[PDB]
């Protein structure tokens, strides 16, 4: 049974086995309850075929003989839909349940006790620091006082913006059962188990397998962007909701610690959370203003629905009956104006006494959050609302003041002890998630804004913003930003795009401020753009305008924008609009697009450099906003390092960065993965500012500036100037078929780096590292020496081969040359073969920079947990490899099997999108 | 710190510390951290002060010096009226925490795994059977087939019936506070706590402990009796609400495990819990009609929101869009008369679509018990209700019906495996807890039926009922029970205690019968007084009436007890009224007053025979209720031994048992202790009625008989016959202080048992033993073999010593010394001597007769925790001693202290009051 299963897994991944390291036997405990499950909902025959794909795919992954992928190619090319659809979801469910295995292992891995002290460490979950680590090496490593590190924290800003699921947002409910999933498991491996609580925990365990199994609805429509971010928002009730006080009281014990005698302030804004679920609407039409409208209404409906549905508890423990005045006079007052009558509610349903002062005091803050979010509910539902403002909340201050009366009443009455229990949580959750759990971005790209401000000037009959050059553009638009009169008559012509951006603009004006965080420009490459952004908010007389932050995108345009930003910080407007303070954009994968990965990587480390030194001498204030693709969204460890990483100076206490979709997961599914990823990034935004990593040595940037030239003009020479790459793009990925759901240029950034991670090729990672590092040796042998030790002592250069070898440990190029067989023409073929040649000689060179004879021999665990993820996310690619033929070839047939599964009109497409999210989920974040 | 007070809680108890014997260290503990408490709330000083009197009380315990009693009182007596407050709140508070780390030990201390299989075994939780080694004896050793003890279990009751605690009902939030005290200690001994962890855990026991010290309102008012129940029912929402699914899920388990493959019916009614609370008025007319109406409405109320408020979370697991026929029919009649808008709920606030047709389901049970529970809530505040009998539940087949209909959908659709998860849970609580978690019985004393019914004869104008032999009122009674006309006419004069015994049966006919469980008639004595209750609620056209009971209290009753049950049998009016069914109720504590309690209970083993004959006889089931005092009311294993010594076929299926209220917490507080009392109850009963205890010897009935003779003539004589004995009685106990907040025959049980049990001295549970063994001995020497053979083999006569004998070790004659010299008058001390000299000589014979060297050397566990708990109490008793002197003799002063408390007009009586609850909570029950 589970023994065999245990012996076929463990082949798969030799290691040296230690008590801690349960990940094997997890895998096959959950194999072995869910073949069981498939046996019983679908036939022992069903069950057998499952079984040997899964058995054909690790023999495949063991040595990689081709053959073996035929044989799993053969019999999966010769099921009927039914029993295809039925085999995709097999393979999906298995990935999943071996991530939350995996996340259980990493949750109980073993800490190393002794750390080298190496920078190297916080590479890696079991030796990086933590946050009292953290402290004490800053106190006695950089003779920082205890105070010094506490004042720096107390000012210091973390904020993690959730970006969506690529793929698959997982429903609420899944996401319960997958939890659940998790526990059992956990529990069945608790120590002194009776005999029955196994028995017991089993039955549950496979009935819970079970749930998530059959909770597989095909739904017709793609999911609104409305559901979209509810889906998204769901790790707050799971996880982060809890988390933040959590983490926060573990500061102050790590103050207490290192001799602080006091508890981290309250109300300091340590951490903060945010969105582009309902606010990115850069290349999608669908992001209307009343989808952004929606989701401010849903952020604040669910966050005042979590305060309310947590006061009834501190109500029931806040029994005291000692207050002090100021708490006895108001207690009093609201008892006075008491209603005689049955509120509808779980438990304080009659009148509350007044010798339960504090009941009374959280009884009408218990009120005020049901009307707050019934009056949100109503608008979205109705429409509009009768509720008026007093009876809500519409300022964080009002929810605060309560709670902070209740915590002097309950200090000055000798009850400090008690008031930082759950007070101290709840006001801690008050000041971090606000009355909007998360404040939303706005997006949208500069040339949307340009049209709209030409259909202005050419109605007003000045011309066409559109020629103007730049220089005219600032003019211009300096001023009309002081201008007299409004720039928007009620004849304006409006095409559809152009009212669509002006309405966005309306709703920022009618809700409220809290709801919003930035206004990023997509494409942004000039002065003018920002300026463009800044008067569309100040015509629509918006009361407190958000700040605009431009995305410098392409290689050229970061080249650009040291003068951009320069331009900007000297215009008096400017200057006085944004107050001391600026934040900036970078996209990794954007720029990746663009010129090669690591010609962005180079580049957006000397773009980061030069824009801080110009705000320094502006006396600006900088914060980078980390988008998507860059080493600090791996998550785990390896963000420790990455943020570690940064060129000095570039957080100065605030850090901004994207969570990415596929990525949250990992990061805060389970809690006390939730609770290290809160840390890491306190910790290391502390770090950084004060111990900067080594600059780089003069050779170094030398090199890297040659090798950028050369990476740039391979990977450009492949991407755009091949002029049948575009047609190989298209047969050997499944990037049409997730489109339908100008070249690459035009394309995204998300379907480019989606689509190769499919076929496991993952070109856009590595391509034009390889003429990189051979030029760079071949010019001089020396440069492997110097390369090497870059390696080892440059902090940027390790994390950004790293993330290249973790890929390239999640790549197959048998998966690739099995889509050149099956779909790509045959006079096509040689240049597939020719990429897969770039791949191999990519990985030796990286190989032998990092000092592995194989990739990841730094990180077994991460090697570890790949390998087992390995042969289901094989059988999906084979199984989508033949779909995507038949789907494309309506004349390619096979005979098929009669019909495996029983039961007791989906088609191809449904197979297919069941193959792309879980080969998605297999993968998680590549480039 | 700790280390100094393990230390000195060490010599307390001597004892062999395995790993799991953690008790002494819990303690320690939690007196170290309630120290610091005390020191920080109250000052260094009072914090010693409160270390000295526990040292004294340590010492005294050790050697019993009676000099270091007298130290503690020069102690306590010096103190102010506010330093005694402080004090008596502290040792009231570590008694607490005492027996909460109680508690945990039980939960946590290990089984025997080789059982001897003796009955003793059955006496101890870590030697009693389990329901699964029950099913095995029963199938090996009784050779029972698995198919007939699966049939018998599902055709057994087991009912509880919870009374008042007779001095301090504890409330919901404090309870809360007792049960996060208990988890963080537990979790502070969890294998591989993280230091921080351990440090943060540690900061929550503190705050925690604080908390409930805190929650020490002196309220001038008695609680209502609406309050007291209210404060009753919290051990369902701590445990039992839970607890119940948990046990009849082990119940599948273990039929599995021996060879039944099915689950225990989820409608078979195993488990009813039952309330005395706002049902018994005998002697006490604060329990009117209107407080019988609320405690009703409440149950109503309180039940409708259990399931209210988990329903959600039941909705959100059942995602699944598989469904059946039948429930998809179901689903789109209630989604098409689906309202359009808000519902104001925490989580399924907008219409639910098709497509999750088991929410729509359970959407409207939610609307259903939604207005149940608001109907109940406008009755009780508002005094009546518009919302109509079609939106709420008003029986319970209307609730399981829909749920049902889920199992079934589930059970077609190929998810029977998920069926069996919550929604089994839910159906199981439905079915034991239906619409009304506890049915209520009523209880009134047959003198107040007769003076209803003497008020109808006369008014009527055919003389006085009071006046009646017993032939003459059964005759009128069965006359007018087939009678034509009603009784009661407008103008029928009322007394106000005729019209509130006239009122309650009005509430019995207006409320719905599921409320309402048994008419237990208080001092019954004869077939017209049950016929008096039948003819009440005849007369009120009751339309289930409720089943009538005689309660047969004195000696004389429970002998004419048989003819009188005879009689009723033999009258075809109540055979065809009962329906083949009886209940009668014993009361051992009520019996014990009149009688002694050796021959009390040796007269109840007999009556039971008696009765149980004459059931049979007439084809009647019996069910025998068993009220306070019993050895059935110790609770853990003693009670497992207790319920299998019931003379055969007192059960016969159907158990009947008060829970008492100073018990409850022991038995329900801890989840694992509630678990382990469900399954105790089960088991044994279970058990019982397929293997019996053996019967007496002859000889063993016949010096039974003679000892009952002369322990009653020696109870009586000191009790009834020594004409001082009363006004001894009220000098040596604060019976009379607890009574303002005919003699001793017409003071109830509970004063009498409680007033002697607070001096330590127990004079009810033991007087009349004494006597009994020695003159048995004296009369035939062999008599001490016959007795210690009796003890030995006969499981009876083994439970009815044990139970005396733990009152021994609760007790302690220097107590009861001290006040003698302190509250007697001189010349009554010779008498409370001599009383102390039959209770040391009661102990020794009873000692002999157990073969025990000291007090509960069966038992050690059970010896160790009273041990623990003694100096607290000794402080307790001493500080009330001198409290009644205070009292008592307005001209008694000493030298006051100056106030040694700080901060930062109550008086004697709440000292009293503070004294004699916490003495309560230690010494938990008795007799």
């Amino acid at each position: 049974k589970l023994a065999s299963i245990d012996a076929q897994l463990r082949l798969l991944v030799p290691g040296k086995v230690s008590e801690d390291d349960k990940l094997v036997e997890y895998d096959a405990l959950l194999l072995d309850k869910f073949l069981d499950i498939l046996q019983d909902l679908h036939g022992e025959d069903l069950k057998e075929a499952v079984q040997q794909c899964y058995e054909l795919s690790a023999e495949y992954e063991g040595k990689h003989d081709p053959k073996k992928l035929e044989e799993l190619g053969s019999l999966l090319t010769s099921l009927d839909t039914g029993d295809s659809i039925v085999i995709a979801k097999a393979f999906s469910h298995m990935l999943n349940l071996a991530n939350l295995a995996e996340e259980l292992q990493i949750a109980y891995r073993r800490r190393i006790k002794l750390k080298s002290g190496d920078f190297a460490d916080e590479a890696n979950a079991t030796t990086e620091s933590d946050i009292e680590e953290t402290f004490k090496r800053l106190v006695h490593k950089l003779n920082k006082s205890p105070e010094e590190v506490f004042d720096a924290l107390k000012n210091q800003t973390v904020e993690l913006v959730l970006t969506a699921h690529p793929t698959q947002s997982v429903r609420r409910s899944l996401l319960q059962k997958h939890g659940r999933i998790r526990n059992c498991l956990a529990q069945l491996y608790a120590k002194d188990i009776t005999p029955d609580d196994k028995q017991e925990l089993d039955e549950a365990l496979h009935r819970e397998i079970q749930a998530a199994f059959r909770t597989d609805e095909i739904r017709r429509t793609p999911p609104t962007p409305q559901d979209e971010m509810r889906a998204g928002m769901s790790y707050f009730h799971e996880t982060i909701w809890k988390g933040v006080p959590k983490f926060l009281r573990r500061v102050d014990t790590a103050l207490k610690n290192i001799g602080i005698n006091e508890r981290f302030p309250y109300n300091a804004p340590l951490i903060q959370f945010s969105s582009w679920m309902g606010g990115d609407r850069d290349g999608n039409p669908r992001v209307t203003p009343e989808v952004t409208r929606d989701v401010c209404l849903l952020a604040r409906m669910m966050t005042s629905n979590m305060y309310f549905s947590q006061i009834e508890d501190l109500m029931i423990e806040m029994s005291m009956w000692r207050c002090n005045s100021e708490l006895r006079v108001r207690a009093e007052e609201l008892y006075r104006t008491a209603r005689k009558d049955v509120k509808h509610y779980i438990e304080f349903w009659k009148r509350i006494p007044p010798n339960q002062p504090y009941r009374v005091i959280l009884g009408d803050v218990r009120d005020k959050l049901y009307n707050t979010r019934e009056r949100s509910r109503h608008l979205l539902v109705d429409g509009k609302s009768d509720i008026p403002d007093e009876a809500v909340y519409t300022n964080v201050e009002q929810l605060l003041e309560p709670l902070e009366l209740c915590y002097r009443s309950l200090c000055d009455c000798g009850d400090h002890v008690i008031a930082d229990g759950s007070l101290l949580d709840f006001l801690r959750q008050v000041s971090t998630f606000g009355l909007s759990l998360v404040k939303l971005d706005i997006r949208q790209e500069s040339d949307r804004h340009t049209e709209v401000l030409d259909a202005i000037t050419q109605h007003l009959g000045i011309g066409s913003y559109r020629e103007w050059s730049e220089e005219k553009r600032q003019e211009w638009l300096l001023a009309e930003l002081s201008g007299k009169r409004p720039l928007i008559g009620p004849d304006l012509p409006k095409t559809e795009e152009v009212k669509d951006c002006l309405d966005t603009f309306k709703v920022l004006a009618e809700l409220p401020s809290d709801c919003f965080g930035a206004y990023i420009i997509s494409m942004a490459t000039s002065t003018s753009d920002v300026l463009a952004v800044e008067l569309l908010q100040r015509e629509y007389h918006i009361k407190h305008p958000l700040r605009v932050v431009p995305l410098f995108e392409k290689l050229a345009d970061l080249e650009a924008a040291p003068a951009a930003m320069t331009r900007l910080f000297s215009m008096d407007w400017y200057r006085n609009r944004i107050d001391g303070k600026q934040e900036v954009m970078i996209g990794y994968s954007d720029s990746g697009k663009d010129a090669g990965r690591f010609s962005a990587a180079w580049q957006l480390y000397k773009t980061q450099e030069q824009i801080v030194k110009i705000a320094k001498e502006f006396g600006v204030k900088l914060v980078i906003f980390h988008g998507r693709g860059g080493t600090v969204g791996r998550g785990g460890g390896p963000t420790h390092l990455a943020l570690l990483s940064q060129p000095p100076d570039t957080i100065n206490g605030s850090l901004r960065v994207t969570v990415q979709g596929e990525v949250i997961e990992q990061s805060f599914g389970e809690e006390h993965l939730c609770f290290r990823t809160l840390q890491r990034f306190c910790a290391a935004t502390l770090e950084h500012g004060m111990n900067p990593p080594i600059s780089p040595r003069p050779e170094w940037r030398e090199l890297m500036d040659q090798m950028a030239v050369v990476a740039t003009e391979e990977y450009r020479s492949v991407v755009f100037k091949e002029p049948r790459f575009v047609e190989y793009f298209r047969l050997a990925t499944p990037e049409l078929e997730f489109g339908r759901k100008g070249g690459i240029e035009s394309l995204r950034a998300i379907p480019w780096i989606f689509s190769w991670t499919q076929t496991r090729f993952h070109l856009p990672v590595w391509l034009g590292f390889g003429a990189a590092f051979k030029h760079a040796i071949q010019k001089d042998s020396k440069n492997l020496q110097m390369l090497q030790e870059m390696y080892k002592t440059w902090p940027f250069f390790r994390v950004t081969i790293d993330l290249v070898e973790m890929v390239f440990a999640k790549g197959n190029p048998g998966i690739a040359a099995l889509n050149d067989k099956l779909l790509v023409s045959e006079d096509l073929r040689p240049f597939g073969e020719s990429l897969r040649a770039n791949y191999e000689e990519t990985k030796n060179y990286l190989l032998k920079i990092a000092g592995h004879k194989d990739l990841l021999e730094g990180d077994p665990y991460l090697k570890q947990g790949i390998r087992l993820r390995d042969p289901y996310i094989t059988t999906l690619n084979v199984c989508q490899a033949y779909t995507l033929k038949r789907i494309r070839d309506p004349n390619y047939h096979v005979t098929l099997r009669p019909h495996i599964s029983k039961e007791y009109a989906p088609g191809l497409e449904d197979t297919l999108i069941l193959t792309m999210k879980g080969i998605a989920a297999g993968m998680q974040n590549t480039g």
